[PDB]
């Protein structure tokens, strides 16, 4: 259905479409290693990629419905410098008629304009002054559908945020090529991730764009809070969705001590410009490889794990005694060396057969068997964590439960000073 499928295939990026256009790729354009499919467009000259479309797909005229998709993770505005400052990141304007993308500080804009100066804007916008931000440095799924006989839409992660009509617009002659650049950016460090743009020839319906959605998120693979692939041996600080102001602690290492919640979570702020709950706090979690030969460091739905908890700068094993009473196992931290035949495997998870869910975590004892996703229980007004199979039950709904789980690592585009 796509007219453009731009993907990483071998060693370069190219359009698997039938069309085949011709791609050039700037000198400092930045590919994520681990993901080659993600690009990385600094504020930077020559950080630039430029699609030629075959002469055949170029858009042109007044009545043909088209759409386009791709995933896109926002630094967070850091200061005054982006605001009221709307930067071009995806150009197909020529001689003022096609479209285009454009964003600004909280915004992602949506830009149409036919031959004769008629134009329509649609725009999708999110606060930077908010706890917790689906959106924030985050993948998110952008649709642009466009029916020239009516409306123009703008959805996000497969929700329709707002709709314009363009009826009212002429011939429309877009460009030849596109360009994927920061153009008329005046923040110096600014920067896009970008992945999977797609063009389609058609309005895109409510249907396509979820299975789109869903498709694209490969749900095999589980995610970090950024929503980048979760990785072995990468430090993570965790975030439980049921209760976010609260994050993990450890009483005392050994059996006989025990992880909890904590107080308040802090802010981070910067005046004016954001103010967001703080997401570099508690006793970090790594995830560490067990029984596999896993070339890669990506953490797959399945893969069966030990996770490793970092005290005062030393790690240790999290674990439990199943044998121990009530159905919620109390979890410890074990020194290393002494875990025995404590349970300690922990099956990791991305989807029930079933869809998507925040619990990831399911402790499995030494038998096989499951002793219960990794969640919290109060326990005398103390929120320790446990391994409950209630969970695993309940689990019969999708809503955030006490086993809802994130892992935020460091990363440059939260910009929050760590420790």
């Amino acid at each position: 259905t796509s007219i453009l499928n731009l993907r990483y295939e071998s060693n370069h990026l190219i359009d698997l479409s039938r069309y085949a256009s011709k791609i050039n790729i700037g000198s400092k354009v930045n590919f994520d290693p681990i993901d080659k499919n993600q690009i990385q467009l600094f504020n930077l000259e020559s950080s630039k990629i430029e699609v030629i479309l075959k002469n055949a797909i170029v858009y042109n005229s007044m009545y043909e419905n088209f759409s386009t998709s791709f995933w896109i993770r926002i630094p967070k505005y850091f200061n005054s410098i982006s605001l009221n400052n709307e930067y071009t990141i995806i150009n197909c304007m020529e001689n003022n008629s096609g479209w285009k993308v454009s964003l600004n500080y909280g915004e992602i804009i949506w830009t149409l304009q036919d031959t004769q100066e008629i134009k329509q804007r649609v725009v999708f916008k999110y606060s930077q002054m908010i706890n917790i931000s689906d959106y924030i440095n985050r993948w998110i799924f952008v649709t642009i559908t466009n029916n020239r006989l009516n409306n123009s839409k703008i959805y996000i992660n497969g929700r329709l945020i707002d709709q314009k009509p363009i009826s009212n617009l002429g011939n429309i002659h877009a460009s030849n090529n596109i360009m994927f650049k920061l153009d008329g950016c005046r923040d110096t460090h600014r920067y896009i991730w970008i992945k999977y743009f797609n063009l389609f020839d058609k309005e895109l319906n409510e249907k396509e764009i979820k299975d789109l959605y869903d498709n694209q998120s490969n749900s095999g693979i589980l995610k970090d809070f950024w929503g980048d692939y979760l990785q072995y041996d990468k430090p993570y600080y965790m975030l439980n969705l049921y209760d976010p102001n609260k994050y993990v602690d450890v009483n005392n290492v050994g059996i006989r001590g025990y992880m909890y919640l904590k107080g308040p979570r802090g802010s981070v702020m910067t005046t004016n410009i954001y103010l967001n709950s703080s997401l570099y706090r508690g006793t970090k979690f790594i995830i560490k490889k067990y029984a596999s030969g896993n070339k890669d460091n990506i953490v797959r739905n399945n893969d069966r794990v030990y996770i490793n908890v970092v005290v005062k700068n030393k790690e240790y094993r999290l674990a439990t005694n199943a044998s121990q009473a009530g159905v919620e196992k109390i979890l410890s931290a074990l020194e290393i060396p002494d875990v025995g035949n404590l349970s300690q495997v922990v099956v990791m998870k991305s989807k029930n057969q079933g869809i998507t869910n925040k619990c990831k975590m399911n402790l499995q004892d030494n038998n096989g068997n499951d002793i219960g996703f990794i969640g919290f229980h109060q326990f005398n007004n103390i929120a320790k964590l446990v391994a409950s199979n209630a969970y695993n039950r309940q689990i019969r709904s999708s809503r955030t439960l006490g086993c809802s789980w994130e892992f935020i690592p460091v990363d440059d585009g939260w910009g929050e000073r760590p420790l």
